[PDB]
């Protein structure tokens, strides 16, 4: 069980509100680095459709779904004018010819294709931009949860605030990376979310069944996710599904199109531990009120990591000891 916390009062619930609306602000890309994106999947449309005509390049992931930060990586789904679906295309093999033809092009540098995961990708870093880019091939369940996140993202400002509130968060506490163990944003988005599917009275609904009566500012409501993943929700009796409102039965997150899909499955139970700890920390900071006359940035005060997470780095037991991320043994590392 968890210490009270005192009342709120009206001041310091005025600054969680600019907090929150900050880490959207300070972090989302602008609209000139958004058509920077744009101008990149053009050339490099241009540039594939010398060896592979009829290429079509997309962006999806944070380029699109209204949740990216800058820097993001630019996600790219290439398919190809009258091959209709990936039905019978050799797509290792058209990773591997792709990324021969993409180290001819001066721009791009550690062209990578990676035939390992399920779906396989080019990577490589784009030096005019300094992003790093993935290109996959028809990749539409991806472009699914694109246009959902979209979708929510444009019912209330609100749903932007807090999942740029919780990016922030995550990425503070080290705690927002699959790759090296822990969830991906993905998944603290669909928690986002969910969670505003189950407010009382709900500030989304389920575009998957198918206003505006939830008044409570930006601020209640991040604390609220707070104390309602620190307090009520049971991890193992109910699993997180934004696909629709009735609570569903066995951290489980369920993709909201891919069913068989948890992206909670791949967590530790020291990571999972230190992620409730970050929470439980976060619900202290933001709940409980020198400040504001003794910190010069309300940023580093909310989310200072010594604080979220004492001083403590995340766990990497699973993660080669030299690159630090999962997925192979420390002999097969780049
Ligand atoms: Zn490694």
């Amino acid at each position: 069980q968890l210490e009270p916390l005192p009342p709120l009062t009206p001041k310091f619930l005025n600054i969680l509100d600019q907090v929150c609306i900050q880490c959207y602000k300070d972090f989302s890309p602008t609209i000139i680095e958004d058509q920077a994106r744009e101008h990149i999947r053009q050339n490099l449309e241009s540039f594939i459709r010398q060896d592979f005509p009829g290429t079509k390049l997309s962006l999806f992931g944070s380029s699109k779904n209204g949740f990216g930060f800058k820097q993001s990586d630019l996600a790219v789904c290439m398919t190809i004018n009258g091959l209709e679906t990936a039905e019978g295309l050799d797509c290792v093999r058209t990773i591997e010819e792709l990324a021969r033809v993409l180290r001819k092009h001066s721009g791009l540098r550690n062209i990578l294709p990676i035939t390992t995961a399920k779906v396989p990708i080019v990577k490589f870093f784009h030096l005019r931009s300094g992003l790093e880019v993935d290109i996959s091939l028809y990749n539409t369940l991806a472009l699914h949860n694109t246009r959902l996140l979209s979708a929510y993202s444009a019912i209330d400002p609100r749903v932007k605030y807090l999942c740029y509130t919780m990016k922030v968060f995550t990425k503070m506490c080290d705690i927002g990376d699959a790759s090296r163990g822990s969830l991906s944003s993905y998944a603290y988005t669909l928690m986002v979310l969910y969670f505003l599917q189950q407010r009382n009275p709900p500030v989304i609904p389920v575009l998957q069944e198918i206003c505006g009566k939830n008044t409570e500012s930006v601020g209640q409501l991040w604390l609220g996710l707070l104390r309602f993943y620190t307090e009520e929700f049971d991890f193992k009796e109910h699993v997180i599904s934004i696909r629709r409102k009735s609570l569903l039965t066995t951290i489980v997150i369920e993709d909201p199109f891919d069913l068989n899909h948890n992206l909670g499955a791949g967590l530790s139970r020291k990571m999972t531990n230190f992620i409730m700890k970050a929470f439980i920390n976060g619900r202290r900071v933001f709940g409980i009120p020198g400040f504001p006359k003794d910190y010069p940035s309300k940023m580093e005060y909310f989310f200072d990591p010594d604080v979220l997470t004492e001083g403590e780095l995340a766990p990497n037991d699973r993660c080669c000891r030299i690159c630090g991320k999962i997925g192979h043994f420390m002999k097969d590392c780049p």
